[PDB]
């Protein structure tokens, strides 16, 4: 409506209008979407200065007027929205400076300001409110003045369940606006946990990592918890809980080794997985017994399509070869019988035969076939078949034949 000329504003000022009158006339109430960029606000700033001059026993400010008309919550929301539009960014910064200055003048503590900004009622949606950012920045200001102390964002957040808080942090870390803020609160929470001896297993469960398993070493939460465990163990270096302790507490040996085996396929996790396998192997040695027991532990005695899948079989053989390295006495040809505990019909030799041409399994299959040759070489068998002429089966059978004679 009104064109905001100097001459117009002079008319108003002499006409008896005061600052809030002109605010209402320019319709800068009910314009929170637009007022920081509108030129009506600039005209009103002119009029503010000239009114201030003529009425020296009272001062009016922009910040206080916008507060009178929108509350601290509206001014905060307006500033945060305004700094998104680049044209507004400068005035937006200047207003948020003005607001925090005002709060510090009035000796408002960060928690009181937290309540003024309707954040106490945000509930699980705390970080979806734009003005949360204002609150965060205010704390920084409150901690730059007032260096006699240091106030943490977390110190206002203990109304919450820690699991719900962690969900909120995870979600807000994705949104760029509330990204570094979420990281800061997260660091605060981690330091609190460390301060109260919160065990890595406790955090592991609290992050519901004891449930999925599927690509578990790939998860963000898993990597964050591994960081937390490095922190815990560095700080409490006498009472360490290595990752393997937790993982074996929370997963069966077979499932855990399954995770490790599958996760050594992707290079991204390969290194870590191998570490863990090594550690897992140690875990078994630290207890100690029965490579056949580990075969039982691994649920591996479900043979048939045994060699084909058993992604965990390589882990069994790894354990056997580790175990030999450190316990050379105490024979390993139980390993031979380890297959034969459950078996020793033509089915086992068959399985070995099909597996001999599986590169994955070829070395192990040839080794076990050699073991058969030595076992039924103390018998007088024949044993089952050879039906090729120049096949590896042909050669093995031929020399078993011509060795039985001597």
């Amino acid at each position: 409506l009104k064109s905001t000329t100097n001459e117009q504003l002079m008319s108003w000022l002499n006409g008896g209008k005061n600052a809030d009158d002109v605010f209402k006339l320019l319709t800068l109430d009910d314009a929170a979407e637009t007022l920081l960029a509108s030129p009506q606000l600039q005209a009103w700033i002119k009029f503010m200065k000239k009114f201030n001059t003529e009425n020296p026993k009272q001062q009016t400010t922009l910040i206080k007027t916008l507060t009178s008309h929108y509350g601290d919550d509206g001014v905060a929301k307006i500033i945060e929205a305004a700094k998104q539009v680049p044209a507004t960014a400068t005035i937006a910064k200047r207003l948020q400076t003005e607001q925090t200055q005002r709060w510090i003048a009035y000796e408002k503590s960060p928690d009181v300001v937290f309540k003024l900004l309707k954040l106490n009622n945000a509930g699980d949606k705390l970080f979806k409110q734009p003005q949360v950012v204002t609150w965060a920045k205010y704390v920084d200001a409150f901690n730059k003045a007032h260096p006699e102390q240091k106030t943490t964002l977390f110190s206002m957040l203990k109304k919450y369940d820690e699991q719900t808080l962690v969900d909120m942090l995870i979600a807000a870390q994705k949104v760029p606006a509330t990204e570094k803020i979420a990281v800061r609160v997260q660091a605060d929470l981690t330091n609190a946990w460390l301060s109260i001896q919160k065990s890595p297993n406790a955090i592991f469960k609290l992050l519901k990592l004891d449930m999925g398993g599927d690509a578990l070493l790939e998860s963000p939460l898993f990597v964050a918890w591994t960081k937390y465990t490095d922190y815990y163990n560095l700080m409490y270096h006498k009472e360490t809980f290595p990752v393997i302790s937790t993982l074996t507490k929370n997963y069966p040996n077979d499932k855990l080794a399954s995770i490790l085996a599958l996760a050594s396929m992707n290079p991204s996790t390969e290194s870590l997985a191998s570490q863990l396998q090594r550690e897992l192997l140690e875990n078994w040695y630290k207890q100690g017994n029965a490579p056949s027991y580990v075969f039982k532990r691994l649920q591996l005695d479900k043979t048939g399509e045994r060699l084909f899948d058993s992604p965990i079989l390589d882990t069994w053989r790894q354990y056997v070869d580790y175990f030999r390295r450190r316990k050379p006495k105490q024979k390993v040809n139980m390993l031979a019988i380890l297959k034969e505990h459950y078996k020793d019909d033509g089915v086992l030799a068959k399985m070995l035969v099909e597996a001999s041409e599986v590169s994955s399994t070829k070395t192990m299959a040839t080794d076990l076939l050699d073991a058969f040759t030595l076992r039924w070489m103390y018998n007088r068998e024949s044993q089952w078949l050879r039906v090729e002429g120049t096949s590896k089966d042909n050669a093995i059978r031929k020399m078993y034949e011509n060795y039985d004679q001597l």
